[PDB]
């Protein structure tokens, strides 16, 4: 297979740009200089995307997770929400609708919940809607989403959404690490990645561990099948991928030629789960074969990649060059999201590029 690129935007944030997510509707960034950057996904015939783009302000901390939520409501409501979490530990929410692009906050946390200091993220789209998240200190949340507070909000169609608490659970490892990331699989898997190479499982709406096994975890991507768990982790400064079989929890095998000559900061299973993308701090989205655990192609990142030569970040702040800037964050969108499986990523030259 063959990616090209179709569209990108440079000095995207005034800030790093942590963060990707993206819907139907839209592309979504989160960057360290606190705003959310919506992104029209209807783009034109090679259309400048930032002349369809929002952006929304949320905390000075800085922002550096975000992932939306984007589903119909029995064929009435347009359902669309942002989940985002600071520097500062908070955990934000907002709906967006459509004279253009608006959002707004929701107030959904309890003062219990607003004690702790969430880090990763992840929606588990639909009998309601899922969300889960970690905190620094290992814990991982999970709650299920309402649209409508009560039952007579919901016959009236009457915006008034609540988060209810479903639980926890709990870091397997002797004094607790810091919970870099998650995910939920359709088939009801929670998988929790920590700091010091640790991963634990759990079932979803027992919420039990079910198992764990044993350098920092970056990434834990569970395939769309839910068969396969795909893990990025450090190990003496190169980045690897293990791969897991998601029952006993078995490692079956790993990506190689490590993955990367630098850390694997994100992945992403494309839609059919035959394709897996690294992103890579060595500058690099290499995509892989996961039958056959074998590299298919690479794109490598260039500051100069940028259409509009005008923001071309080819220098940091410190006056390093940027020609290969690490990717911090790549996510696949399905088959008809973008004007055929298109792909995005955010870079550290503060870029965001679509591709394919």
């Amino acid at each position: 297979k063959v990616f090209i690129a179709t569209a990108n935007a440079g000095k995207a944030h005034d800030a790093d740009i942590f963060s990707v997510s993206a819907c139907n509707s839209f592309t979504v960034s989160c960057s360290g200089d606190g705003y959310l950057k919506v992104w029209d996904n209807k783009l034109l015939d090679n259309e400048n995307p930032k002349d369809k783009s929002y952006s929304h302000f949320v905390h000075k901390s800085g922002l550096h997770h975000v992932d939306v939520l984007q589903a119909i409501e029995r064929d009435a409501f347009e359902l669309c929400l942002v989940a985002t979490t600071s520097f500062s530990g908070d955990l934000l929410f907002y709906r967006i609708t459509r004279k253009k692009v608006i959002f707004e906050k929701l107030d959904l946390l309890d003062s219990d919940m607003k004690k702790h200091s969430f880090w990763a993220l992840k929606w588990g789209a639909s009998l309601s809607h899922r969300l889960v998240a970690t905190d620094v200190k290992g814990t991982t949340y999970i709650w299920k989403f309402h649209p409508f507070a009560d039952e007579s909000n919901s016959l009236t169609l009457n915006w008034s959404p609540t988060l209810e608490l479903q639980g926890t659970v709990e870091s397997p490892m002797t004094p607790s690490q810091f919970a870099t990331s998650v995910d939920i699989s359709e088939r009801g898997l929670i998988a929790t990645g920590f700091n010091n190479g640790t991963v634990q499982i759990s079932e979803l709406s027992t919420l039990r561990p079910l198992y764990n096994f044993e350098n920092s975890i970056r990434s834990v991507k569970f395939s769309p099948q839910g068969s396969l768990l795909a893990i990025a982790h450090d190990s003496n400064s190169f980045g690897c991928i293990t791969l897991y079989e998601t029952e006993f929890g078995e490692r079956i095998g790993s990506l190689s030629v490590f993955a990367h000559s630098s850390w694997v900061m994100s992945l992403s299973f494309n839609d059919s789960g035959e394709t897996l993308c690294s992103a890579g701090w060595d500058g690099k989205l290499r995509f892989w074969d996961v039958k056959t655990k074998e590299r298919i192609t690479t794109l490598n990142m260039h500051c100069d990649d940028i259409e509009i030569e005008e923001d071309i970040l080819a220098v940091d702040e410190h006056g390093d060059s940027l020609a290969e800037p690490g990717v911090f964050d790549v996510k696949f969108l399905k088959k008809g999201w973008r004007s055929n499986e298109s792909l995005c990523c955010v870079c550290l030259d503060r870029s965001i590029r679509w591709f394919r």
